């Protein structure tokens, strides 16, 4: 099957911003035709650690940069949803609502995703088992969701930590298509992220099996205003698809029938 | 005052929450140096399955919430889901509840401090004690005076939950800490046995305040119904903290 | 029933030194007539994380200074084993023998120790879940133990920390006597421990209801050649024991029946 | 060259051995660029149960082992539990294995470093992967040259392992690494369906050998019997860690 990549800057600084990095992802998909590249971005990072952090530029902004992505590359789009009523607006734009890991059990938020008609794609809560997303997907499902994905983004591990049990991967594909998050899997929550463990920690659920992977990007993750320590730098995009690519290639004779 | 926040889980009915209302008003009387504050949910906004008991709607809750306020001059606490909700519940709510899983979500905390009423914040099974300092500062730049975070326990491996006790002494840093005595001991996706002994140790450890889910047939209740303190045991688990208290403060730790 | 205190110096830096502790324990001892004392002293780390740190000065010239301990102050002696063969000699000086919690697990470390006829305190190894002490305590009495205990020393929680789940209290007191370890559940485990949680989760272990606790206490804690950070100074004793007496006398009328 | 490490878990006999070791033996013939290493515990000296299967000693394990490295030409490698078994075991056993509840055990490390042979330590499971270079010092300082760490899982909860790959690079940094493809998703006091999977995560991350306990008929084994793999299935796994390998290994990051 078509695999996807979800990628993109983590926030929408600016639609600059999303216009080059769409740019590269545009040129990528050229490239490596086998992939279904998503373009993400948030409008609104609603969860910050702090109230001094960044957050965005509202949802209006962020639906018009991210149409104009889609218009002036062709390229699906996703973003989080905080609320029911950002459901309606954002489905006009967005192929793909995701919802974030933290309201991965909130009913009203899932089934306002479902009722759009498009897809809907899940970060497992970190402080959900892998077996429990069987009920997010039949929220989903009783909501009119006919495209749903699951995101395996970590798991709390003490604190300030996450660790990614990836038994999680073949156990969640029993009932949708599963998403591996690359850069939020290896981040410290509240901690200020390990950029060194983002390859190998990716290269590792591409041999035991996804449907995708999602990856945070931005041309200089140093200056981002949001996950500087975790975004990987634009120019490192293609290398890592290519290797993912290729290791998926090899182990997929040996992905276990569900 | 010591603080005890109790009630049912859920408005599964105004006539349930008069009867629990009636229990809780006693005990208010009988227990003069205890702030009590009757709290049950509008809405179960997460539970796991889409199946589940939710509840009668936020205008019937808000409705009871007020019956039980009216008839019988208790506080009252309700937790909120989303933004919107925070002044419409705030007509009656003395404190704003933030559930666990949202106690990091920015505009809801917002929401509830620009009520003006007592927020009262969940600690999500995901943040690490000190890591709540950051939701006081949220509070505190949206206007709330009475912050309070509850204790109900961190994840621990798949579908359990550890109640670190190190986390009271480190919240009460910088807000009121509550401990949460029955979701404390839930199992995700829990044992009764477990609530009076570590709601002794809270108040060993020391804490502002004790919250409890009370139910007259917890076996019947469409929510919790594994965790809800039968309503005749309140009485006696109250007398017990109080008594513990009251030799334990000396041996508190100073902030 | 008599409440049960082990306390001393985590090693046996030097015999002197157990005099000090021991004549304060003593002392203790007599003005606590309802609690039963247990001096304790390790004659060996044998795990610790480096190689450069300091073990002890041998089985020897431990049970020698553990043996003036009883003979001058007529204390009860309790000391941990590492291998079988040090079970036989230990119990000469030692009424007590400890199970270290790494070692939980080791059928003939817990039947050498067993078939002495001395008492058996196995620490709860960080790994083992509170249940999974049956099967210890199972070993024992089939090895012929009469007295045992269980020890409560926090449980793996992440990297380098440990909590303590008080659940833990009254499950293990199903099958035998259960002690919580007040300092070594405050540690961080190849952290270089957090002195000022000691007391509150002490608190907390009489709250809940136990029938002893575990306390290392050391002159000057800053100096000890072990534990320097989590050892209790021996000032401060008696009015640990105080305390936790106090909140054990009003929240034992509440304690549940096994 | 890469190692694969396989056996059954414990001598139930020098018979199973055998028949295990002419398996391990045709495929040593058949991968040439692996070096294949036969373990079998002689003790399990850490069962939960005292009722549970151990083994037949120390003599007669030696013994056993002593027919496989004669009889079949293959390197051997089995567990110590106690410090005086170091030396006897060093007569066959071409790695020595430290078990993981054993990992900080001074005397048992100096006392496998002291026979000259090469040890691989399970790193316990309530070890951080940081803290396995003190390990590493220990065995050194003992005079040890050939070192390995066995990443097998760490406490996750209660009776449950989670398998954190980040271990595989950081341990690396000190010593060769070796992945333990069957104790890794045991279920402390497991499921093998997560075997291969995670094994393929092993490579695809990077490491240098695998671990696995296979055995004729796992059903009956005396030890294990949830976790070991039919040996009938190890040539196919080992052709495909291989070839993930082969591709993957261009991405190994340096040391
Ligand atoms: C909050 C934003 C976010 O993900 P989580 O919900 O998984 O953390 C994201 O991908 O932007
Ligand atoms: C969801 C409801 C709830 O608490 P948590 O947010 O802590 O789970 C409650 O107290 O009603
Ligand atoms: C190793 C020494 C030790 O305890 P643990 O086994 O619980 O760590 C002790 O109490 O001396
Ligand atoms: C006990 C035996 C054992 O391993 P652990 O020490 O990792 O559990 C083994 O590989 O035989």
């Amino acid at each position: 099957e078509k695999f996807l990549v979800i990628a993109g800057p983590c926030a929408i600084e600016s639609e600059e911003l999303l216009l080059k990095v769409g740019e590269e992802i545009k040129r990528l998909s050229e490239k490596f035709k086998e992939v279904e590249f998503v373009f993400k971005s948030s409008f609104d990072k609603a969860n910050r650690s702090s109230i001094h952090s960044f957050r965005g530029h509202g949802l209006e902004y962020g639906v018009k940069a991210l149409r104009k992505v889609k218009e002036e590359f062709g390229l699906k789009i996703t973003t989080d949803i905080h609320e029911s009523w950002q459901a309606e607006p954002v489905a006009e734009v967005a192929d793909i609502i995701q919802i974030p890991a933290f309201l991965c059990r909130q009913t009203d938020l899932l089934l306002a995703a479902a009722k759009t008609g498009r897809a809907v794609n899940v970060k497992k809560g970190q402080f959900l088992a892998p077996w429990d997303t069987k009920n997010v997907v039949e929220k989903l499902k009783f909501g009119g969701a006919k495209e749903i994905y699951l995101t395996e983004r970590g798991t709390t591990f003490g604190y300030n930590n996450l660790v990614v049990d990836f038994r999680s991967l073949p156990i969640m594909k029993q009932w949708a298509k599963v998403i591996y998050d690359a850069t939020h899997s290896v981040q410290l929550p509240g901690g200020l992220g390990m950029r060194e463990f983002i390859f190998p920690l990716i290269r590792a659920a591409v041999a035991v099996g996804c449907d995708g992977v999602f990856m945070e990007t931005h041309p200089e993750p140093e200056k981002a205003l949001s996950d500087a320590s975790t975004q990987l730098p634009l120019s490192q995009l293609e290398g890592i698809i290519e290797a993912i690519l290729e290791i998926r290639e090899v182990a997929s004779k040996y992905y276990e029938t569900i």
